[PDB]
């Protein structure tokens, strides 16, 4: 897989996030994670997490992975990364996230993530209190 460039449009939500694109606009879904919505319980704390690891970034990236780089919606499909950390598996290390919406051929990290989830849920941290 491999990093692009984006810049940060917008936070929108804990798994989504306005990203420019090659010089588009586009809404990007974070691969392999679920966050709470803002209305349920960690929704809002999700939220302020990726806003302000997106916000604080010098540089943000985006990496799809080998399967389909949209959903149905019209959403991006990747990995993000703020300063070089992935988000989607900064959001699972701190039980704010479960890793979820593991697909056949956009599943690379999936391993990776697990093992957060699995660190998260022995600390007990925020969804797994
Ligand atoms: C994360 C991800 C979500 N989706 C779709 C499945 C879900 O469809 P439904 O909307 O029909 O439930 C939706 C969940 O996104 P959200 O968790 O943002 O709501 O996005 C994909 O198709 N591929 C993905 O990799
Ligand atoms: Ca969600």
């Amino acid at each position: 897989l491999h990093k692009e460039p984006a810049t940060l449009i917008k936070a929108i939500d804990g798994d989504t996030v306005k990203l420019m694109y090659k010089g588009q606009p586009m809404t990007f879904r974070l691969l392999l994670v679920d966050t709470p919505e803002f209305n349920e319980k960690y929704g809002p704390e999700a939220s302020a997490f990726t806003k302000k690891m997106a916000e604080n970034a010098k540089k943000i990236e985006v990496e799809f992975d080998k399967g389909q780089r949209t959903d149905k919606y019209g959403r991006g499909l990747a990995y993000s990364y703020a300063d070089g950390k992935m988000v989607n598996e900064a959001l699972v290390r701190q039980g704010l996230a479960k890793v979820a919406y593991v697909y056949k051929g956009n599943n690379t990290h999936e391993q990776l993530l697990r093992k957060a989830e699995a660190q998260a849920k022995k600390e007990k941290l925020n969804i797994w209190s």
